[PDB]
């Protein structure tokens, strides 16, 4: 079982079905900018401590959902062998209730916060910008080719979810958010 | 209070003014970075300890900076409702004092420095580096659109003072610095 | 001794050479990600703890040799006045028998594993993909102007090793490697 076959030397690569692309190419950059998003929430996953610990399943449930969008993402829509496989509507409505209820519980904003405060806090947040920047090439590669637009949705409503879920963790450890001094009140 | 209010699900959003954009714009992407940048000096922030208590309050006002700057390169040079807030004299000067301190009491070297050290010097590299791909971003912008060039200008500084800091962050530990082994005397 | 020059405040910088680009120009941007990689792997060297002291050693000779890497990117492959310093030879063979005595001892998958487990672990996931990356960019280069190709196969087989570092670290920590749950068996 060798990982490095070397094909990739040159510069191209396999996506779903036959079809081999630069590795620079827009859908190639799509699932790879997700990848890195799932890497970096199983890294803020691995901050996780005693007064977080609510926090840490539904962490390794948003990276199997990305699995499931880079699947989609890296899949032609019209590859006669292989079918998108990721319905938005259960794992948006489940973003939702958790926004909803994380919204809820910490204290009420009207300005902009800094990203920032606990470690998982502002590894949340990290999480949230990085999500932003797969959203940004997702929407890249949309624009030249049909995607499966549910993945659009799920990964434009993880961000609100990555924002929600920082609060949270700074309300888990008590610690306060800060404002943007020079915030208009933006949140309505 | 939603904040997903589900506008942007077709990868349209809007910036400061009337006009919408593409996720991928180069505007958003710019400002984008920007956030990102400012999430991991969150991030950075959380990791001070009792040697490094020196370097947090000024980790805190880089990030109202960069709100600051991130709302310039929101707003287009011709929108009649909003103007450019962000002024690079002071913040410029400030990052530069601070440059010129943190070089003066550290150790000096010729050569390049690994970007490492503590975990801290480590996440000041980092963000030394996001900052360096923010600016790319900012200059994308500028060949495209007129721009308060006064962000470029800080945000150029910026990664300059994240290299400072980050050497001073190994300093305050007394973490030695290694050296780039084929590095030529670079610094001059 | 000032770092800052002032003069990349107009958004052009210089490459090895007398050439100047802008700082989004293709090539600044290949050997930008090479350093925010760089940067990255000190970052997670800064993680090493002492069950994981055995990978310390090789995470910094790998910051040695991204060095050598930028080096070649950031010359242009006509400049009269510098020469190509990187072999891919060495550095990826020593990497090759790595992933295969790390791939050797690991327990076996033939599913995509969750990026994640311990904090190590999780940083070298998070190297693998930023690596990805800055290999995008290399390409983006390469398809418009000729680079060292040993950089890119170096580079290529690098994000190879951190998957099976990664794998490693959770293994010296005895940390399960979690599976993603719709997987289809993809390593053979
Ligand atoms: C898409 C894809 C990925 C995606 C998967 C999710 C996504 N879509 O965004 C991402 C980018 C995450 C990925 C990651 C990697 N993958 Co990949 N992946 C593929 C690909 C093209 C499809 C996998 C798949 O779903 N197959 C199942 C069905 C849909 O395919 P089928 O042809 O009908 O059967 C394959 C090639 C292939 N299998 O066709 C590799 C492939 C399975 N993966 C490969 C490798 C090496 C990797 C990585 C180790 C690369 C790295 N160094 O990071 C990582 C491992 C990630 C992990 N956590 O386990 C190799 C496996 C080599 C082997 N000996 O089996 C393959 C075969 C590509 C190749 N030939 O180089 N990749
Ligand atoms: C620019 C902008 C940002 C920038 C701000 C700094 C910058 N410029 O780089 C960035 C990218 C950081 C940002 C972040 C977010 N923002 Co925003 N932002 C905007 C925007 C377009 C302008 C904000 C502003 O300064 N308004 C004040 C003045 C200039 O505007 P005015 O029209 O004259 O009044 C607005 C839309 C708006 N308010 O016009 C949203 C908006 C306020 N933000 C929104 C959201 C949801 C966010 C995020 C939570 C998104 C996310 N998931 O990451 C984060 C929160 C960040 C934080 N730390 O608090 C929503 C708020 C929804 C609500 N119910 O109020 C808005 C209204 C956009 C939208 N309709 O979806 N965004
Ligand atoms: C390429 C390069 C880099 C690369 C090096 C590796 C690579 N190639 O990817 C990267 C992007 C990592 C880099 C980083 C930085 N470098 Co630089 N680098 C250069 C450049 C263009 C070549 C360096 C070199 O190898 N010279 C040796 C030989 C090949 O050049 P020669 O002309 O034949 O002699 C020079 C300019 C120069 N020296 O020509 C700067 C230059 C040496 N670096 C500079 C600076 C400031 C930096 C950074 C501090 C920038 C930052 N804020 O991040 C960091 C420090 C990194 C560290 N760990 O020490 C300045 C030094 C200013 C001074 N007073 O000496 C220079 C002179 C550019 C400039 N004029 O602004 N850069
Ligand atoms: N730099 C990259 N960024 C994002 N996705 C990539 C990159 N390289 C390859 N891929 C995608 O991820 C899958 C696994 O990457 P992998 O490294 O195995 O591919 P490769 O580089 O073509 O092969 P090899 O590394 O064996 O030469 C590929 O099949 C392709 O779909
Ligand atoms: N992926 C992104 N990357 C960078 N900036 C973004 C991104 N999406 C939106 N923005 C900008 O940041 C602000 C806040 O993002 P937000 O998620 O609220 O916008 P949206 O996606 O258009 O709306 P919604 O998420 O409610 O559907 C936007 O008004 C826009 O200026
Ligand atoms: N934003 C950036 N991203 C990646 N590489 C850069 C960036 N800016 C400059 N470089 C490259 O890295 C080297 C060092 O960066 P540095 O900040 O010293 O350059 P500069 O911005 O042109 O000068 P100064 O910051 O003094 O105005 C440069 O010579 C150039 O090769
Ligand atoms: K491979
Ligand atoms: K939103
Ligand atoms: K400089
Ligand atoms: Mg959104
Ligand atoms: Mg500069
Ligand atoms: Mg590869």
């Amino acid at each position: 079982v060798k990982i490095y076959t070397k094909n990739g030397d040159k510069g191209q690569t396999r996506i779903i079905g036959k079809q081999i692309l630069y590795k620079n190419d827009p859908r190639v950059a799509a699932y790879g900018e997700v990848d890195e998003l799932n890497s970096w929430v199983g890294y803020t996953k691995s901050l996780i401590n005693s007064h977080t610990q609510v926090l840490s399943n539904e962490l390794e449930e948003i990276q199997q959902l990305l699995f499931d969008c880079g699947h989609d993402l890296a899949t032609p829509a019209d590859d006669e062998r292989h079918s998108f496989k990721f319905k938005q509507e259960q794992p948006t409505v489940w973003l939702e209730e958790k926004i909803d209820n994380y919204t809820q519980v910490v204290p009420a904003v009207k300005k902009f916060i800094l990203p920032g405060g606990t470690q998982l806090a502002s590894a949340l947040h990290v999480a949230r910008t990085i999500t932003r920047r797969a959203e940004r090439q997702i929407v890249q590669l949309m624009r030249e080719e049909q995607i499966n637009q549910d993945v659009l949705i799920f990964i434009n409503r993880l961000s609100d979810y990555f924002f929600a879920a920082a609060r949270y963790a700074n309300y888990l450890e008590q610690q306060p958010d800060m404002l943007y001094r020079n915030s208009k009140d933006v949140f309505r």
